[PDB]
């Protein structure tokens, strides 16, 4: 069996001619040769199942990329393990191979306005789909945007993922959470556990300032230093929007804050579109009662170029609710790791 760089990859007869790309906290990813299509693959080595975290979070991004089928979202082609439960110890994922991801070309490239148009429009397309499934991604920023060498795009990443349930969203001040800092929507340390989708929206809006600039525009060290970056730029919530906060933590500590006032986005991005940051202004709304939804992002003129909602298609059939995920033993989320790769064995 095939090794690569320390630990074995074992992907063969199909896949073969393998190379390096990168590590996880419980799995591995390099490119292959696919025999049977003639192309190169991107195969995830993935070992989660000695941690009932790991476990869940595999879970929920097979069941939801093989239900998902959409051009801006990746898609899972083929999923290699052994033929039993027992013997079952890594599950590889094979996906169409990537050139790059967003994180990885703003570390090098500036992007042309027409690029930044193209893949805003791009992710708002996929997040669309994810969004009409029911779904809230919990985790987009550039790392999650996957490219390939003709610009197009594609979400990935569902790990974090969770079904839309916006009547259970609200909690505690400076409750903990599990998705990047910097793209986090200031509801998320304040009251919000981030059930309901406007959370995405936030992250696409930093995702777009970080397209215009080159260089995160909240890029938090810490919890609470997050919101300080973030009412440093857009100014001192207004009354209307505290008001819509009731929990008296969170609300009195706005209320300790001296008052700040808005930066202008062409302040911060002088180079940009002037569509582009009324768009930007729009998704980086404190209040996220008042932030765009996804559809009214696709029809901003800022797209006016790209916009055609029948060429942007919704799920066919949404979640109605959450992989009771919590919860299952390490055990049990094995056989449904099991179960819900059978698909692809041969045979079948
Ligand atoms: N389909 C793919 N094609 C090419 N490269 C990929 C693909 N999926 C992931 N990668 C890359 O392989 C390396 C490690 O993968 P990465 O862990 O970032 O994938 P991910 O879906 O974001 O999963 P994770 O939850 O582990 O971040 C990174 O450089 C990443 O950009
Ligand atoms: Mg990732
Ligand atoms: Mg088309």
């Amino acid at each position: 069996p095939e090794m690569v760089r320390g630990q074995v990859f074992d992907v063969g007869p199909r896949y073969t001619n393998l190379s390096y790309i990168g590590e996880g906290a419980y799995g591995m990813v390099c490119s292959a040769y696919d025999n049977l299509n003639k192309v190169r693959v991107a195969i995830k080595k993935i070992s989660p199942f000695e941690h009932q975290t790991y476990c869940q979070r595999t879970l929920r991004e097979i069941k939801i990329l093989l239900r998902f089928r959409h051009e801006n979202i990746i898609g899972i082609n083929d999923i290699i393990r052994a033929p039993t439960i027992e013997q079952m110890k890594d599950v590889y994922i094979v996906q169409d191979l990537m050139e790059t991801d967003l994180y990885k070309l703003l570390k090098t490239q500036h992007l042309s306005n027409d690029h930044i148009c193209y893949f805003l429009y791009q992710i708002l397309r996929g997040l669309k789909y994810i969004h009409s499934a029911n779904v809230l991604h919990r985790d987009l920023k550039p790392s999650n945007l996957l490219l390939n060498t003709t610009c197009d795009l594609k979400i990935c990443d569902f790990g974090l993922a969770r079904v839309a349930d916006p009547d259970h969203d609200h909690t505690g001040f400076l409750t903990e959470y599990v998705a990047t800092r910097w793209y986090r929507a200031p509801e998320i340390m304040l009251n919000s556990k981030g059930y309901t989708k406007s959370i995405d929206i936030w992250s696409v809006g930093c995702i777009l300032a970080e397209m215009l600039s080159n260089r995160p525009i909240f890029p938090g060290k810490h919890y609470l230093d997050q919101l300080n970056h973030i009412l440093g730029i857009l100014g001192s919530p207004s009354q209307e929007d505290l008001n819509c906060i009731i929990n008296l933590k969170a609300r009195n500590y706005l209320l300790s804050l001296p008052h700040k006032n808005k930066v202008p986005w062409n302040r911060l991005f002088p180079n940009a579109d002037s569509k582009a940051l009324d768009l930007l202004d729009k998704m980086l709304t404190f209040n996220p009662h008042k932030r765009i939804e996804v559809e009214q992002a696709l029809a901003h003129p800022y797209l006016e170029q790209y916009y055609d909602p029948s060429d942007e298609p919704i799920a066919e059939a949404p979640f109605k609710f959450d992989m009771e995920l919590d919860d299952l033993p390490k055990e049990k989320l094995k056989e449904l790791i099991f179960e819900e790769t059978a698909r692809f064995q041969p045979g079948y």
